[PDB]
């Protein structure tokens, strides 16, 4: 009957990109961005901006890739493509952080928010 369609729709690929950078690395996600129709001049002058930089230059790199699609299914792109710019590597780490999002209420602490702090009111079904 269609078999499950994936149901990532609201991704919101945009706060995973600095929480993402931090387990990649600066060459990783270099070969990455540059490697995703992310113009190559434009690496270029975030490349010798920081040839030995790899604190805030991941989230640099990735975020611009970031903007770059930004729509729909935008998180499938950073992990296929993540595969696709000779790594599988980084797209694993990556895709424990998003798999923590949406399987975070029980793991996680930030559901709560101006309400109290457990879960069970605000919710749509489960206690």
């Amino acid at each position: 009957m269609e078999t499950v369609a994936i149901n990532l729709s609201d991704v919101d690929l945009s706060k995973y990109i600095t929480t993402i950078a931090g387990v990649m690395t600066l060459s990783q996600v270099k070969g990455f961005v540059r490697k995703n129709g992310v113009n190559e001049a434009k690496i270029d002058e975030i490349k010798n901006d920081n040839v030995q930089d790899t604190a805030e230059q991941k989230v640099q790199l990735l975020r611009n890739w970031h903007q770059l699609h930004g729509k729909k299914e935008a998180y499938d792109t950073l992990i296929k493509d993540l595969k696709k710019a000779n790594l599988c590597t980084l797209a694993e780490k990556i895709q424990t952080i998003i798999l923590k999002d949406i399987t975070s209420d029980s793991e996680n602490s930030n559901f709560r928010n101006e309400i109290q702090s457990l879960v069970l009111e605000h919710h749509h079904h489960h206690h």
